[PDB]
Order: structure tokens, then sequence, then C-alpha cells
DNA sequence: CCAATACCAGTCC
DNA sequence: GCGGACTGGTATTGGG
């Protein structure tokens, strides 16, 4: 198999610079402002100048300022990113049929059947980043290698505005040579239990037995390492088939107001719809994030769909049990639906 | 009952 | 701690 994975640079602000050519060369960080209080809100992204001056995804938008004063601050625009992606994403679908979007910026191409080697994917790679260049005028890091997993980690190496190639013989080195946290689906947390156990390197996954691996980070995720290690993995190129969908929001304030919640519910309900499309969900779920950040969920599954209006119905139902039987306020509240039809 | 179900903490990016 | 989605450990419970 050879994959090819795109993952758009710097995104958001990249988009921002685009719709505003006299931002270019400043710092940009595009914000998501709660409006809890003042200047409340975190840095959903900064360009590579901000990050320069200390500023990354993530951190507090007052803690950014107090880092970078110097910087231009924008709110984020979710729906004039999504329509700059949904465009690019159509643009990657003329190069092959077996796509697989990731998230708003990732997406990986199944080119096995396109071209004969990684000279000619290279080759593609180069072709895909000048066209979306030249129709978007945003650059993009192109990764590839025989699986996603390499494809990805390859533009990790690249960004931004790079293209890499992960051969066949540098995917048994890296087994061996690759701190094992830059494999995607370990984090800080993940790669620290690993650390514990006498693992940095994927090859390392295969010095302890299973058992003792899988009670340290779970069965699918052991099996997940080990398939890589055993350069065996070889998932199919093609969209996740999502088993639940929902939506959960932050309240402006603190409530155990049934009729001060409900309208953020019923906002996520709609949400939540909206993104199902034509999937009809057997089980519901009200989720509410408590004062002091606890997640309480009360459920139910019925032996049959749920349309939009019992949806709404149950949902009351629920929220009032979490009230009913949790005694703190609410801080966030959703819903998730699951068990699709 | 106790297997089935519900809850819900942890994890990724 | 803005958030979606998935995993998997532990608590609760329904059968009729
Ligand atoms: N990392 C990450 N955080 C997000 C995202 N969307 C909202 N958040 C917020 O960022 C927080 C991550 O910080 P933690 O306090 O460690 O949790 C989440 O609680 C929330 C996201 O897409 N990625
Ligand atoms: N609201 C919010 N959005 C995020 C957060 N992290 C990432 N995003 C969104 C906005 C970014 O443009 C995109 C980030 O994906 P990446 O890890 O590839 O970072 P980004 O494209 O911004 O920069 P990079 O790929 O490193 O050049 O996804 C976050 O913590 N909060
Ligand atoms: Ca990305
Ligand atoms: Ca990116
Ligand atoms: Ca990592």
């Amino acid at each position: 198999m050879i994959v090819l994975f795109v993952d758009f640079d710097y995104f958001y602000a990249q988009v921002e610079e685009v719709l505003n050519p006299s931002l270019k060369g400043k710092p940009v960080v595009v914000c998501v402002f709660s409006g809890r209080f003042e200047d409340s809100g975190a840095v959903a992204t900064a360009n590579y100048e901000a990050r320069k001056f200390g500023v990354k995804a993530g951190i507090p938008i007052v803690e950014a300022k107090k880092i970078l004063p110097n910087a231009v601050y924008l709110p984020m625009r979710k729906e004039v990113y999504q329509q700059v992606s949904s465009r690019i994403m159509n643009l990657l679908r003329e190069y092959s049929e077996k796509i697989e979007i990731a998230s708003i910026d990732e997406a990986y191409l199944d080119i096995s059947d396109k071209v004969r080697d990684y000279r000619e994917a290279y080759n593609l790679g180069l072709e895909i980043k000048n066209k979306i260049l030249e129709k978007e005028k945003i650059t993009v890091t192109v990764g590839i290698s025989k699986n996603k997993v390499f494809a990805k980690i390859a533009a990790d190496m690249a960004k931004p505005n790079g293209i890499k190639v992960i051969d066949d013989e540098e995917v048994k080195r890296l087994i061996r040579e690759l701190d094992i946290a830059d494999v995607p689906g370990i984090g800080n947390i993940t790669a620290e239990k690993l650390k514990k156990l006498g693992i940095n390197k994927l090859v390392d996954t295969l010095s302890i037995e299973f058992d003792k691996l899988k009670g340290m980070i779970g069965e699918a995720k052991a099996k997940y390492l080990i398939s890589l290690a055993r350069d065996e993995y070889n998932e199919p190129i093609r969209t996740r088939v999502r088993k639940s969908i929902g939506r959960i929001v932050t309240m402006k304030r603190n409530s155990r107001n049934l009729e001060e919640i409900k309208p953020y519910l019923f906002r996520a309900i709609e949400e939540s719809y909206y993104k199902l499309d034509k999937r009809i969900p057997k089980a519901i779920h009200v989720v509410a994030v408590t004062e002091d950040l606890d997640i309480v969920s009360r459920g139910r599954t019925f032996p049959h769909g749920i349309s939009k209006e019992t949806a709404y119905s149950e949902s009351v139902k629920l929220l009032q049990k979490i009230l009913e039987e949790d005694e703190r306020k609410i801080r966030r509240i959703g819903v998730r639906f699951s068990k699709f039809i």
C-alpha cells in the first residue's frame, strides 16, 4: 500500500492571512472567546511567527497576550474555515476515490493504484501541494509511506509547507529508533506509562507480556502499537463510521434552573440532528459537566429509532434525573446519540 | 441473583 | 477545561 497524507499548515490562522494579506509577516493568533468573562477562552492556533514568540494552541488568551501583547488576536470563524476545508477536500477527491477525511485539516489518500512507487508518489504530492496553493493559496504538508501511521509521522516531521517520504527501509529503522512518544495516539500521559514499563521505541512493545501492556494502556492501544512494531498495521483508507454523535456546550453561567439550562440542551440536540443527517439513533445520553468539573450522565436505550421530537422530550426527563440525583450546579450540558439503525 | 446495562473517568488530538 | 468521540473499568439493576 502507498498512502499519501495531507495536513494543512497552521490552518485557521493561514485562512485569516488569505482573507487579509495585510496580516502576513505579522504574528497572528486565532482564538476561542468564551465570554464567561473578559478575554476568557483559549488559543485555537497561531501562525509560525506567533509561535516563535511563545504562543501556541491551547494556552489561555489571557496568557497569550501577557506573552505576546504585540500579536493580532482574531476570533475563530470556524464556518469560514470549514468552507475552505470542504473545497480542498473536494480537490483531493480528484486524486483518489479512496479518501479518508480525518479532520478539518487532515486527509489520507490511498494511492496504491494511482502510482507505482514512492518516486511517483512524491511527484503526486508536489502536484497536490501546487494545486491547493494555486486554488486556495493554502500551503500544506504531505507525508507519504506504506500506511496511515507513518504517512502522518512523515508529515509531522516535514511541516510546515513540506513533503516527506518514509520508505520501507526507513519504516524498519523508525520502529527501532523513533521515540514512541512521536507515534500518533501516544500523548504525554501514555508515553510516560510506557517509559515506566521500559518501552521507549515501538520495537520495545514486544519485550513485555501483552497482559502487562494491555493492563497499562488498554487492549486497543496495545494491539495498535504491537501491529505497528511488527509492521503489520494496514488499516484501510476510508472515512470512519462514527459510533456516536452529539454536542455538549458550556453555559454562560452555572445553574440548576431547568429552564435556564433547557435552551442550551435543545440547541445541542439541534446541532446533533444536523450532524446525524439520515442516521437514526436508538440511544440518547444527556451529559452534564458540574461546577467542579465532574461529568454526570443519564441515558436511555430504546428498542427503536429516536426522532428529533422524542429526543427533545426524553432529554428533559434525563436532565431532571441529573438535577434530582446530583445537587451541584451544572456548567456544561449536552447530548450524545449512539446505536444507529 | 448476576449478566446485562448504566455510569463515568480517562485519553487522544 | 473551548470540545468530539472512543475506551474500558466499576456500579447498578431487571426479569414479567
Ligand atoms: N479550538 C481549538 N482548535 C484547535 C485546537 N487544536 C487544533 N485546533 C484546530 C485549529 C488548527 O488550525 C488545527 C490544528 O491542527 P494541527 O495540529 O495540525 O495544528 P495547525 O494546523 O494549527 O498548525 P500546524 O499543523 O502545526 O502547522 O485544528 C485547540 O486546542 N482548540
Ligand atoms: Ca493536523
Ligand atoms: Ca495542520
Ligand atoms: Ca506524542
